[PDB]
């Protein structure tokens, strides 16, 4: 159309950042830390091969993976990182050796200018053996091997039952025996190993680690790189070069069959919403019997989240599509819309219940992949289960795309909303493949980067487009809006969006083995997704701070646009910055990000669609104005209380304890069980309660509003 001019800008935008998200996708797979193909110990005694790693990697699966604990920085934050936690008293355990067969004494008795004298061996043996090129095998030295096999003990004794580590588990978290068959834990370890290696040697190229030194460990000097400082203040400037120019100041002066169906699905989403917060309450309690433990608990609680909000987002299309063709299902929608039903509950019901027999060991360790736990975070499905979500998700574009090839027919009408909606939905649909490229025994570097196409791209990049889109198709469609601007505006957001999101994405991938090439364009690029939300919360003070137009959406796309700001703003670029997301990865500052930015933003949104449908399917049955209230109150101050009180304090502890003493030290459980950290940690089931509340309202409101 005429639009040719936006059109061209769109087309440039992702050209250009799926380019960028390709080749540093390319380089993962080149240059990420191998598996070795054996640990040798000088003398010969080979400690491990290839696949007694691999093996403790289908292991640590096997346990719930990240859902224990962090790895290489991500995971979980009750338990320690045991990347981090390995490594450190793999070095300590290398010194006592040391410290004794050169000085006899116990490195503490040996004088500060030993000590260091030490530590020097230490960053040469530790940093400098690095995996023999031509024929992969890496060579250790026998007070390594003995260092190890003097932490092994307390390892099998967290991972399983020794009694005397009960207490360990219990501040971790833990069912005793996370894994109880010694077979598979000499395995884990072995990956445990080897993880810890890839964060503490040199590249072959470098004189940093594989992992740009993470974590910080003192001891053989895993400090910020070099490269870290370039970018990490390039970003800072970019951010402030974009704040500064953008805002430069004001105060500123601008029913069918189908459709009747999806009361099923808008009680899904509230339901499972509240199914969400139940047990992450519960899942809170634990970080304070176990057929269901902690590792279990939270899976789930991660688990809904992405269904009930993607859920929400699908019924919401589903509503709009017969309205895009004129009034009428093509053909047999409902029908479709049904299967869809089916599907997304076969998903639902059938992953939570494999997730339950592999966290007890009863599903055999060989379906573990596809009908148990994936091990990783947001994707612990099961590789059969994902599919059929898949599958399912792919249905939702055939339906979703049939309604509106018959709105692409009369001649008159300019095509051109339709058409950037039409790419909208796909956006959703298509675009949960990337996290099926990844296998069981795929290197961990491989996995990370698909999952974020996913995690990263699709919930914030597509959503964000969709939202917008039917929000413009509504908006002009209601005539609050003319064709040559709601038409204009999603064609230039879609613009923006994409800009910061699409190479945004490997902010997530900075230390979990990557080339520093990472830290430069995930720097850069998520500094961009700033103009989105000024945009929104510039608006979104303007067109609210007013009277023209008059239970009402305002409330609910305005809360959205504060949190955008709070959540994915201050939190979220206070975490991006590779220096400082050096210190503060897989610790409590992660937790509110999260909690914040996918709730704050895309949990309303969700809500404020299915409460929207709702209205529709059922009018004229009359909303309660004191529920929507009351929860609409105690789910943002809710958020406010958890963050608050509670996240954000411990966040700033471990933040701090982590840059002046290491991360393993803001990990290690003495750090966690302490004073004020166990308060806050008991100050949050105030604010969770206050939420539930409000989430109990909600689905309460929404109930009676579908039924009857
Ligand atoms: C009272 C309500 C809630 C409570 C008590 C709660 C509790 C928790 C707990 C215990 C964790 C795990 C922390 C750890 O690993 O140690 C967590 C993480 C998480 N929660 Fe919640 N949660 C609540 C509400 C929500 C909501 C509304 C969402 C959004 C749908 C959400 C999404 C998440 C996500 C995505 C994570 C993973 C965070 C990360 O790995 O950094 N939670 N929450
Ligand atoms: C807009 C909606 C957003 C949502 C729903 C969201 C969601 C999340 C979640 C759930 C995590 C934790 C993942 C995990 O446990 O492994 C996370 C991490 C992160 N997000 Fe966001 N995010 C959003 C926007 C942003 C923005 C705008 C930035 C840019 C500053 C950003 C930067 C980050 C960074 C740097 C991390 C690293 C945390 C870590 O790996 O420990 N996010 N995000
Ligand atoms: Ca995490
Ligand atoms: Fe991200
Ligand atoms: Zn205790
Ligand atoms: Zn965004
Ligand atoms: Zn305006």
């Amino acid at each position: 159309g005429q639009y040719k001019k936006l059109w061209y800008l769109l087309f440039a935008v992702l050209a250009v950042c799926f380019t960028i998200l390709g080749y540093m996708g390319s380089e993962v797979y080149k240059k990420a830390p191998p598996y070795p193909e054996q640990v040798v110990s000088a003398s010969g005694k080979v400690l491990m091969a290839k696949d007694d790693i691999l093996a403790g990697q289908s292991a640590w699966q096997t346990t719930g993976g990240m859902e224990v604990g962090s790895v290489l920085g991500h995971g979980a934050y009750q338990a320690p990182d045991w990347t981090a936690d390995w490594l450190h008293r793999e070095l300590s355990a290398w010194l006592d050796l040391t410290a004794q067969q050169t000085y006899g004494k116990k490195f503490d008795e040996v004088s500060p200018e030993e000590q260091a004298v030490l530590k020097t061996r230490l960053a040469d043996e530790y940093r400098n053996q690095s995996r023999i090129k031509e024929d992969g095998s890496v060579v250790i030295s026998d007070t390594r091997v003995k260092a190890i096999e003097s932490i092994l003990p307390y390892y099998h004794g967290v991972y399983g039952d020794d009694p005397a580590l009960q207490t360990t588990r219990e501040h971790f978290a833990m069912k005793n025996n996370t894994l109880p068959s010694q077979e598979a834990r000499e395995k884990l370890f072995d990956f445990f190993f080897w993880t810890s290696w890839s964060a503490s040697t040199n590249r072959p190229d470098e004189t940093f680690t594989y992992t740009n030194n993470w974590p910080h460990e003192p001891l053989i000097n895993n400090v910020p790189t070099t490269e870290n400082y370039m970018w990490s203040f390039t970003s800072v400037v970019l951010l402030l070069m974009g704040i500064g120019l953008l805002m430069w100041g004001f105060l500123t002066k601008h029913l069918t069959p189908s459709q009747k169906a999806l009361g099923k699905y808008v009680f899904l989403t509230v339901a499972l919403f509240v199914v969400q917060v139940l047990l992450g309450g519960l899942t809170a309690h634990y970080t304070v019997s176990d057929w269901f433990p902690y590792a279990l608990t939270r899976t789930w609680h991660i688990q809904s989240a992405i269904f009930w909000i993607a859920t929400g987002f699908l019924t919401a299309g589903l509503f709009l599509a017969p309205i895009v063709n004129g009034g009428k299902d093509p053909k047999f929608q409902r029908a479709g819309v049904n299967f869809l039903y089916i599907a997304l509950f076969i998903v639902v019901g059938g992953s939570y219940a494999g997730n339950f027999f592999a966290l007890t060991h009863i599903l055999p360790p060989e379906f573990n992949f596809w009908f148990g736990h994936q091990g990783y975070e947001y994707l612990d499905l099961g590789r059969f289960w994902q599919l059929l979500l898949m599958v399912g998700l792919l249905l939702w574009l055939f339906l979703m795309l049939r309604c509106t090839v018959s709105a692409f027919k009369e001649k008159g009408v300019d095509k051109n909303l339709l058409a950037i909606f039409v790419a909208s939905m796909v956006g959703v649909g298509v675009f949960y493949a990337p996290g099926l490229f990844y296998g069981e025994k795929s290197p961990i570097a491989v996995m990370e980067y698909w999952r974020w196409w996913v995690v990263h791209l699709w919930v914030e990049g597509f959503f964000e487009v969709f939202a917008t889109a039917a929000f413009a198709f509504v908006f002009y469609n209601m005539g609050f809006v003319r064709r040559s601007t709601a038409t204009a505006s999603t064609l230039a957001a879609a613009a923006i969006f994409m800009l910061g999101g699409v190479p945004g994405t490997l902010h997530h991938l900075y230390f979990s083995g990557s080339t520093s090439a990472s830290m430069a364009i995930g720097a850069c690029f998520s500094a961009l997704e700033v103009v989105p939300l000024v945009l929104l919360g510039r608006e979104a003070y303007e067109h609210w701070s007013y009277q023209h137009l008059s239970r009402w959406p305002l409330m609910c796309f305005v809360a959205v646009a504060f949190w955008n700001m709070i959540g994915a703003g201050v939190f979220g670029f206070l975490i991006n910055p590779p220096i400082s997301l050096f210190y503060i990865q897989g610790l409590n500052t992660s937790a509110v990000h999260a909690h914040a930015a996918l709730f704050g933003v895309y949990g309303f949104l969700a809500l404020g669609f299915v409460l929207l449908v709702a209205r529709y399917l059922k009018p004229n049955v009359q909303f309660d104005d004191k529920l929507m209230t009351w929860g609409f109150w105690l789910l943002n101050g809710g958020l406010v209380g958890m963050i608050a009180i509670s996240l954000l304090p411990v966040g700033v502890i471990q933040a701090y304890a982590s840059i002046t003493h290491g991360l393993w030290y803001a990990r290690s459980e003495e750090f966690l069980q302490m004073e004020i950290l166990d308060t806050l940690r008991w100050v949050r089931t105030a604010a969770d309660l206050i939420f539930i509340g409000g989430a109990i309202c909600v689905a309460i409101q929404a109930t009676k509003i579908v039924f009857g």
